[PDB]
């Protein structure tokens, strides 16, 4: 054999990858992440899963055929959750996505009853993952994922506001004529239409909008500045409404956690999380504050100081969320 | 103005772009073109430009949505080619696309019946760039830019080979268990059936395969090399019979490509050229050669030594490509 | 030849081009940042000692398979330094261990004198970037002797200041020093300026957290992190001789966001004339909106008294060494 | 304490390193090697090792305060080497270097008494890490390392010669006016004066040059190819001479493989291994001929086809290297 006279073997190695990553769902959302992964080299092993064999082995195809360009050496794909095994980050983009119109709770118990099946057989083949959820909503099935895995919740992370946050800090950059890294701002609580943009913590440089001008985010603001929230809350719709589905800025996100993940960077993400002691809230329930997120998953969490006005929306939303998950079934 | 409060202007703004970068087309190509460019920081400004204007917009702010994961500044988009000014590089995906079973050969008239109405456009407000024809069959399509815009010929880069022989190294790399960047091989001619295979090239190591195993490629050889060949003239049809379409390959090739223009890399890629005064060909063909590639498009041409069997497969393809070019009116 | 008849050749400026002074150990710290920051299509050093010059273009030139920056040059002559986007000045007599910055200031002038001119020359729309030391001071002679426009002559300023500020924020923290803000304003040297009200982390005041941040009273004794920040050079030269890769490191991503147009914000030095109570051609680092035509506008950070005392201190102290200046 | 008030910790945990480096000597070579490492993001720690401690902490320090410009959230050194502990590579930099005049070949007393203390040291606390040898003579010194280490052989890997075929390749890039990533070539044997250029591998684009001109490499080459070995052979004694040492060349090759290792990319380097078996070498000899590079070291090793003359030069050179092994006082 051609293989044999061209390379003389040395050892027979344990092929077990060290920076694998999972990504199950290979519709738009799925493959936006998967590329981005692949271009921000995180990771030694891709591992795709879905239910339709035809569109999963295309997609693996589709991106096998680009590996000279990349330097991710081995990509799978199976109907089979054994592909998975010995995932350091499973990343759960599966289930119904909304429609124009529809709001993402009405995903809920379709969405519910794909991840009884999908949470238990990724946690067979990857017993110490860390869990991120991207489908929605995106708070209530970071919940459900929790409860079904049994993980501790520091492994059961949500994408929840990252995407908010990032769109937020992309409208201020384009108001302001500054580069969104530079534009500072954090939206929090339900990935939706309750999420609160914490007006008090908008800055450039350390300087506080609200300080220069106090009527920040009320309908009282001579410039409106409001509208870059509901800007930020509309953003999924409107996209929606003119391409069908969103992905590209998905995918930058759920790279971007992935990446503070893998790298153990530590970093701060407004994402999905169980914030039982926090805000008023008695229960278990998931929504987005600061969270310090690296190998571990989630460690640590940054209390934000909301004023009284900004806390009561949080607990509505946080009454909401607990309202339709404390009746799941599973 | 809370602007003027934040931020002193200092300087007035004639902004003009200087690593601009156009996309043609915002079908899966042309966004799998966008991502991967964005990606390595290849464009400080990136326009879109196609016919469908809700697509259009969506495909835009979903991109500007992930600002803050990327570094390319500036996005935008319209249909009127005058946002697509000052590009160094303009990308052509616009077009019809092959059906399953259905020849990019086929796509010629409605291609070049677009390419009339795209290519004057493009010239219009980019007379510095260099135009990137991704659209089929590219490379029959190269040379109707090349006609239409009067840009010397080694401005105007079909992507031609340059995937092919990335899925070539790709199936050599799994046959051998290395890494496609350590297994060399060229697949030349037509980017579709007509393909040439260059057995006499395929090396890992500088070590030639044919000569380890002479009939390497032929019907003959115990391994049937030649089944990976026709995996790469088959991959396209194989991928779009299971998802639809191709676009995450097409898209990383074009971004090599990309990559060696905008960084003047004088990189080699088996890219479509005119090829007349080569292998007896007299007429006005464009084919994949090995062509070093720069900040003025292709400025040389290896010559492969090409086999008997080699050179007549060669010529054959461009006999057939001029069958279809030979008629062609605009 | 062998060359032509392998290659057809069908056809006979750069368009990022990057230059650097000075290939001491600072310059070639810039340098490999930016040869790994992909930020050049031709990178160029020029100094004034040859066989070390020579060599130093020879050791990248060497690694040219590992980077995507086709084209190494050097040279004494300035001719090498022709079409630059952006030029790198780090060229000069550097501080030593417990010596103020601020006692080069005349040697650097002298060579500036020399430089400058000869940048310009080669390159007259080029951006200055100023590394030097003291480079506040430094940067306003550049400015002076080029003639160019204050926007295209940025200083390196209290950049890395507030990157190690931010280290060390992240360090007490246990978070990344990407999610730790804060800004160190004013002189690149002894009497710069924390702004203890900017520091944050998630968009949270440190300081209403604990109002006495960064005063004496403070139980926590932050102003001890700005003196560390203060102290760092100092520190450094003393273990090891010199500092270079924490400054190659902020050069090149000031250097990133000039040539990727990218208009994010940096503490970096800037004419200050008509802010903060002062009236003169002063230079200091405030918070700069930083792109292709250098630096475009200025964030207006609102300092309470002493943070603008302070400031207007810094201030003060480098204009008075700046006046007796002639050149 | 304002760390309490801000953030909540929510998970005590022991933060083992998963990709760990460490980078023992501290002199330009060294340093050259961590700057690079953490400038291509291969580590989630980095430590290094040295005797002189100003020094060490120093570069220590200084590395520190760039964090904020790179993705390796923990550097650390000590004196100590159990600040080494739980690295998957420990590259070996430290020892006396040759001085204008001086071969490598003369620094093999010295380094191996610096190694009989250093590589006991380094191998205590890494259970999982390969050892990549890059103070000189390198090839002698990876013999050396893995016999008191008592490693396996693929884990035991000597920098040898890839800076040596980089070097090869930037020259003919410049001879050919194409970018050294598009010429092929091995350099082999020896990092040093008996090293063996393979002028029957030597192409662009799977051309190989001798086929074109037979006289390449030789006394006959009208155009004086010998004269490029020549040029690798005497590099770091001219770079020496120049600038007193050399530094960013050998860090960037040293970055090169220690991706490849890192990433379990599986790409071929000519690199220092065991060739006992090949070429007629019945020897434990070391040298550099081209092996696949992965996350177990060494896995594979390519054989390379040498016509009869490369063969003996490759046979010579390991006459000398096992002629001062036979030297080596254990
Ligand atoms: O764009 C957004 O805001 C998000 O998009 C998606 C989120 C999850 C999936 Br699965 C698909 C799209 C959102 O719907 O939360
Ligand atoms: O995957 C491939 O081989 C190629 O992909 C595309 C090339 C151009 C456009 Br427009 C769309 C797809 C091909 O179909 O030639
Ligand atoms: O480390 C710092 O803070 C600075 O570093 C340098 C700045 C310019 C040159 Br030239 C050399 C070192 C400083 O010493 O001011
Ligand atoms: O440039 C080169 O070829 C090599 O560089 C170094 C190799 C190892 C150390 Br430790 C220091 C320099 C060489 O001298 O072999």
């Amino acid at each position: 054999a051609l293989k044999d006279q061209l390379i003389v073997n040395l050892l027979k190695e344990e092929q077990v990858p060290q920076n694998k990553i999972t990504v199950v769902g290979v519709g738009a959302v799925g493959m936006a992440c998967a590329i981005s992964i692949l271009m921000k080299d995180l990771a030694d092993e891709l591992a795709l899963v879905d239910v339709i064999e035809d569109k999963l082995k295309g997609e693996m195809m589709d991106l096998q055929h680009g590996s000279l360009f990349l330097k991710t050496p081995k990509i799978v794909s199976s109907k089979d959750y054994s592909v998975t095994a010995n995932s350091k980050l499973v990343i759960i983009t599966a289930g119904a996505r909304q429609q124009e119109g529809e709001s993402r709770l009405n995903l809920v118990q379709r969405n519910v009853n794909i991840f009884k099946f999908i949470i238990p057989n990724v946690v067979k083949y990857s017993p110490q993952c860390k869990l991120l959820i991207v489908s929605n909503p995106v708070d209530i099935l970071t919940y459900v994922a929790w409860k079904i895995s049994g993980f501790p919740k520091n492994r059961v992370i949500g994408s929840g506001c990252n995407l908010d946050s990032a769109r937020f800090r992309y409208l201020m950059g384009e108001r302001l004529g500054v580069h969104p890294l530079s534009c500072h701002g954090w939206v929090l609580g339900e990935h939706g239409d309750s999420s609160v943009p914490v007006w008090s913590g908008v800055n450039v440089a350390g300087v506080s909008l609200k300080s220069l001008n106090p009527q920040l985010g009320t309908d009282a603001d001579k410039e409106q500045w409001k509208d870059v929230h509901k800007q930020v809350v509309d953003s999924a719709y409107e996209v929606i409404k003119l391409k069908g589905y969103t992905s590209w800025a998905i995918g930058l996100s759920v790279a971007d956690l992935a990446e503070s993940i893998m790298k153990n960077l530590r970093r701060v993400h407004p994402i999905s999380t169980m914030i039982k002691g926090l805000y008023g809230i008695k229960e278990d329930v998931f929504l987005s504050v600061p969270c310090i997120l690296g190998q571990n998953g989630i460690s640590d969490v940054v209390k934000v100081t909301l004023t009284p006005d900004e806390e009561a929306r949080l607990k509505k939303s946080a009454d909401t969320l607990w309202g339709i998950q404390k009746e799941l079934q599973f």
